[PDB]
């Protein structure tokens, strides 16, 4: 039902003003210019220092938000380039003549990989766990202020939320444009399409905050999409997420010592789904051969087991990447009708058993390891408390009240980033709890570990006499 | 002369054994299998640990060795479309139609772009001169035993021989293939083709060592090249590299405040050369132009410089990278014959005088800076006091004498990585005392900033006893 | 012998279930370490546990454990099995060369090579030395520990050498205080009027100072005579 001319949309939300001097497009395609914008990011240098999982001070070798942001561009590229240069004929049909689809797809799928993990928390996962704690503290359901349900926005705050703010809202310059990314790439941004206000069982979580609707109203009027449905390559960026997840999180998860290879084939052999799944038996048969010819030579058991993970590593990323590209070709006709239903693309792929062992597989052993809660219980700490000291300064800020006239107030609101400031201080529509509340995650959400540690012992040296 | 047939050679040194099972390969071409190699390898993970010119432990969004090999691989593939996709006919002809362009051309570039700084020492440029140093003194050219050229190769030590030696030969498995790259890229990676044995006026440092001599030998025969002769992707991405270090250097500066944008505008306008040069004039009036408007909204200070310098940094890269694609097409011929005598594709492009000034500013007000200077001095007491912590368990485990056998040089010895320690213990035509340089230069190099660091307190609180 | 044989089962067990427990090693790692052992391919001991050690696993993790749960008690059902079948593989063979060990002229070097376990006892201490006995964090606290007992040895060298031969060396406070850090019982031994010559009651007073000693004890008396040293040296 969609078309691909609208989908692969390479206008852009600002309106053209601009000598010929000025133009630094040259020989880059649109999409391309995108790439190179999400790149060259401050926010995208930032992730380095970002968890993903496990501590980065360690230098063994962890993927951080940078790294693992980079293989999914990398896995989203490789299966672009499958898709525009062999499977054009099956996947895009009755495309206009003006769309370089060896130049736009795989840009496209680089871009949005690489862009899907960059407005998240810090802290992993449990850092937007603990954000939602604080609010659902700080922001109670029973009262009238926070009563509506936008405010739910900050109780079930999500990363891809921030990340579509950040990228077309939330930039130094308050022009309502950001990055100014073209028309495909911001709905393939958008994972979930659906916000807080209304209710759907298709996805779970909400794509957009209330102050970005209109945005995303827009970003729908020019690629043809409606709400619930959920722009093709987001299916592809999201399986590529997915397998980098399930696979190098166990690798991590070897090369920290928290298991074996030995242990992983073990847990793999006796899964109760991967006993007679074809791409599982594959996997392990050749993880087994190269393994006897990798210990006929002299190698130490660390050596070993860091090149069988790494076979294993290269055997599984292959057969999801070629699964989950089959998937997509197989169902390309239902991902492109307005009322498609499928949740994700590796479901309906042969690699389905080995995603989802995988993924038990790192739960058990790696994200329920000791070390591992107890670094996410600090980061929860150093959250909630660096919330409650910037809320001593922001509440009220809008709303009338004046409590936050101290010293100390004045001082932690200024510590805010100045473009943050800026948009909260801007008049809109938006209620003045919710522009509070959404000058504080985005505060919280645009630092790194080590800045909000940082701000965080600063600040509480700084609140010893209110205290 | 030379032909695009054999320059772009898809053939990987290591012989063909397996069954259809294990081929991985799937829809991607062999230099794209190199890339995603690269990129998947543990040194790219590792270099996110090293500094590039300033410290990374501050949050003010510094460059380290992998966001600029990042950047400069992105570089590459921009300008390997461009040549693939619209300068085909110019740059390309008589290519066999076995060689797809649009996919080979673009991910060469990205690929010899990413393992430009794969194999460089720690501590930035200066970490190499420390080695050198040490070297100096404690291979001395008078003595008999480190008479040969051959120890020059340690006493000018260069990270792309390293570099070379570690996609090569470095690896946990010693079957002399490593990463098992195909000729193309191989013969990218060598910069200046040349060792320390042969003196050359064109080329100043050597591009390899002597044991990897065979080696770069083989490379040569599977793509036409000889000693001398560079390949013409090299020209490209020693270009793009010289763009990176002096457009976002410049940037790095003014972020961390040694300087502002309107410092380096008065740079550029009172610079001897960029007085008349008409892509300078180009960029400052381009930069004022929106800076003027930039100044028209309300910013703080701290924000219009970022922003005006993120103006510079896209005009300045716009610019530098056309002029480079301009020169190379003009040159192509010259490029690919066998007599080639270009120094470098910067100076032939209309950009020569804007990079220049360019470095100059960064080596001014950056490179000079008292905290860099204090950095490097600290980082050269590291690595010295490290290199004679090693060479104290190194020293004659290859020539025959035992002064090694201590305790503390044992463990000194089994500190070091075992694959390095595996290739020093293989028997092979090298020089005993060559062996042993070689072996503390490989585990040197192999080290980040703060593994350095580690290691060099671990043993220098080891070693009190034997002090 | 039968003592030795104990001692080596012991080893070669318990040093194998310790380096599971610390984490440097998994019970798979054991399992697979075992079956691709060139000797213990064929040993009808070796075959036996990893049998009863498989069927006890499915068993296992039929319930809810934890990882770490799991491999702990595998670990143990595998001490279990190995230390049975070592034991009585050892009786066995002490039984059948009773004979030759009550000669005069016996030669058997270990009860353990006569037995039928000696595959699985060597292949365990194997085992044990390229996982355990050559971690780095062990061989660490080996150079710590080996600097320590040096720098202990040296400080009291310097007031040990010289009581018995003549010299007069050691009369500096800080050796007489050394001298007089020294247990009681060994100094009474060393001072007695025997056939010993000087330097051999000397060096045997400085092995039987140093052999008496635990390691949080050397560590506290080598710290302390550090600090008390420093105006000597
Ligand atoms: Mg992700
Ligand atoms: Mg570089
Ligand atoms: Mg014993």
């Amino acid at each position: 039902s969609m078309h691909w001319n609208d989908l692969l949309n390479s206008n852009r939300r600002k309106p053209k003003n601009k000598e010929s001097s000025q133009d630094t497009s040259k020989g880059r395609q649109q999409i391309e210019r995108d790439y190179d914008r999400i790149l060259f990011a401050a926010p995208t240098r930032r992730l380095a220092d970002k968890t993903q999982v496990f501590p980065l001070d360690k230098n063994d070798s962890v993927r951080t938000r940078l790294t693992h942001s980079h293989e999914v561009a990398n896995l989203s590229r490789g299966i672009g380039m499958r898709l525009a240069f062999e499977l054009e004929d099956d996947v895009f049909k009755d495309v206009s003549e003006d769309i370089c689809l060896k130049r736009d797809v795989p840009a496209l799928l680089a871009a949005i990989g690489l862009v899907h993990d960059m407005g998240n928390p810090p802290f992993g996962h449990q850092g937007e766990k603990a954000m939602s704690e604080w609010f659902t503290k700080n922001l109670p359901e029973h009262s009238d202020n926070y009563k509506d349900k936008i405010y739910g926005d900050f109780r079930h705050f999500d990363g891809n939320s921030q990340t579509l703010r950040l990228v077309t809202k939330l930039q130094i310059l308050n022009d309502t444009y950001g990055l100014n990314l073209t028309y495909a790439t911001l709905a393939s941004m958008i994972k979930y399409p659906r916000s807080s206000e209304s209710d759907s069982s298709l996805w779970k979580k909400h794509g957009f905050f209330l102050s970005e609707k209109d945005v995303v109203q827009d970003i729908w009027n020019n690629t043809g999409l409606s709400e619930g449905v959920r722009h093709p390559f987001t299916y592809i960026m999201e399986a590529c997420d997915d397998i980098a997840y399930s696979v190098l999180d166990a690798e991590d998860i070897i090369k920290k010592g928290f298991a074996s290879f030995h242990d992983l084939i073990d847990f793999i052999q006796s899964n109760q789904f991967c006993k007679e799944d074809d791409v599982a038996k594959r996997v392990i048969e050749n993880c087994k051969k190269i393994h006897a010819d990798y210990a006929q030579q002299k190698l130490s058991p660390a050596e070993l087991n860091d090149m069988s993970m790494q076979m294993f590593r290269v055997y599984a990323i292959a057969e999801l990447v070629d699964a989950v590209v089959i998937a997509f070709k197989d169902n390309i006709n239902e991902f492109l009708n307005d009322t498609c239903e499928i949740k994700d693309l590796i479901s309906c792929s042969s690699g389905k058993n080995l995603c989802q062992a995988l993924k038990k597989f790192d739960s058990s052993r790696g994200y329920q390891h000791r070390s591992v809660l107890k670094l996410e219980l600090e980061g929860s700490n150093y959250i909630k408390g660096l919330m409650d000291m910037l809320w001593l300064g922001i509440k009220g800020r809008a709303t009338g009240d004046t409590q936050y006239d101290t010293p100390f107030g004045r001082y932690v609101y200024g510590r805010i980033s100045e473009n943050y400031r800026r948009i909260f201080e801007q008049e809109n529509n938006l209620p003045a709890c919710y522009k509070e509340a959404q000058l504080l995650a985005d505060a919280i959400s645009g630092m790194t570990d080590s800045y909000l540690i940082a701000l965080h012992d600063e600040l509480r040296a700084l609140h010893q006499y209110e205290c």
